[PDB]
């Protein structure tokens, strides 16, 4: 799983290289809008479909760690990225730092 890769590629600091709309990890490429195995905080509840963070959005948290939160949020709707939703955000960057 491509979120799995991401954590050890980010924990050994290995070289991750955006392409125009992909994602090459070593000799292994994704799309960026690719979605990973994490649901969305709130869906798949009441009835409504499971949604699933994408690539994409996670490495824009991932490259703008620094600002805090609301400043963060802001940065993604700005640059039509999809935000990483706050209930997600301590589990996700736990996940990706190890």
């Amino acid at each position: 799983d491509v979120l799995s890769v991401l954590r050890q590629y980010n924990i050994q600091k290995k070289e991750i290289v955006v392409k125009g709309d992909e994602v090459i990890f070593g000799e292994f490429s994704w799309p960026k809008n690719v979605k990973t195995n994490y649901v969305v905080w709130g869906t798949g509840k009441e009835g409504q479909p499971r949604e699933y963070y994408t690539l994409d959005s996670i490495l824009f948290l991932l490259n703008n760690v620094h600002l805090s939160h609301p400043v963060y949020v802001r940065r993604a709707a700005t640059e039509n990225i999809p935000v990483v939703r706050r209930p997600d955000r301590k589990d996700l960057l736990g996940y990706l730092n190890g």
